[PDB]
């Protein structure tokens, strides 16, 4: 699993309050959080398919 996966979101330090995907590895699913429209971790998707896609695991 890339590494990033099991981070916490990263809102970062943006005043935007766009609505983004991580994938939360506890769950085993993609959770919404809110992202500030800057300096993205890599743990933000656009979509939950995204987020499974790229962290879901082998």
């Amino acid at each position: 699993r890339p590494d990033f996966c099991l981070e916490p979101p990263y809102t970062g330090p943006g005043k935007a309050r766009i609505i983004r995907y991580f994938y939360n590895a506890k769950a085993g699913l993609a959770q919404t959080f809110v992202y500030g429209g800057i300096r993205a971790k890599r743990n933000n998707f656009k979509s939950a398919e995204d987020a499974l896609r790229t962290c879901g695991g082998a």
